């Protein structure tokens, strides 16, 4: 299988993707990231905000995970997300979703060592 940490790259970052989301932006890059394949990703999360900004929360204060494990940490400012949820209506493999954008605090976490980030965890 390939990285725990570059899998992330390809399912939750989007750098330079708009702040203004068309409501096709989901539909488009959920397909085109792979989170079509055998099913429809129920949600998922893109943050447009630079890598080096997203390593760095491996920093900060550090929170329980959802897993009960030691890792997770919770960013100490606002980042520029965007939701992707499935609609009632959807029948694999015609998977529709609803573009939401937001800016809300990001909890991820990380591992190994080099100590950098592995799985999006929630947004607060």
């Amino acid at each position: 299988a390939e990285s725990s940490a570059d899998k992330f790259k390809r399912q939750h970052m989007d750098t330079e993707g708009p702040s203004k989301s068309s409501p096709t932006y989901c539909n488009q890059m959920m397909k085109r990231q792979g989170m079509t394949k055998g099913s429809c990703k129920p949600v998922n999360t893109f943050v447009h905000e630079p890598l080096e900004d997203v390593q760095a929360i491996c920093s900060q204060g550090q929170v329980t995970c959802k897993n009960g494990r030691n890792n997770c940490h919770k960013s100490s400012s606002t980042l520029r997300i965007t939701d992707c949820r499935l609609k009632g209506s959807s029948k694999y493999p015609n998977c529709d979703y609803t573009t939401t954008d937001s800016q809300k605090h990001i909890i991820i976490a990380c591992d190994g060592n080099p100590y950098v980030p592995v799985h999006f965890d929630a947004s607060v």
